């Protein structure tokens, strides 16, 4: 019931201990030049993106992929992100603690912040992804 390149999204936001590998990226990458996978690509990461609580790794997952495909993927990504700014913001206050009240929440907030901070200065935006 998966395209493959839905599975291959799951697989790269899953909730486990794994980073999502460069290999992985740069496959999302391309294909979001795609626009058929463009569209199931940003459908999960819509989805995961808007997580919460326990299911943290989700939310920290996609963030990965999202920051990736800003500076490596298709322009529709970068399209996708402003008109999504205020999910996108609002991960800069993403909270979680967990059992030993570690507030794994942190990395997301980091993670939105430089997003953030990337796609607000569009000169930067555009020589970045130029270079790559
Ligand atoms: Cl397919």
């Amino acid at each position: 019931g998966y395209s493959s390149t839905q599975v291959l999204v799951r697989d790269a936001t899953a909730n486990d201990s794994r980073t999502p590998s460069i290999d992985t990226l740069d496959d999302l990458a391309q294909r979001s030049y795609d626009s058929v996978d463009f569209f199931e690509i940003m459908d999960m990461l819509d989805k995961r993106l808007n997580d919460k609580g326990k299911y943290w790794r989700h939310v920290a997952k996609s963030l990965t992929v999202l920051d990736y495909l800003v500076r490596f993927g298709s322009e529709n990504c970068v399209l996708w992100c402003r008109e999504n700014f205020y999910v996108i913001k609002t991960l800069r206050e993403f909270r979680h603690e967990n059992e030993s009240g570690f507030d794994e929440g942190q990395i997301i907030r980091v993670k939105a912040k430089e997003l953030v901070s990337l796609l607000n200065d569009e000169e930067r935006l555009r020589e970045e992804r130029s270079m790559n």
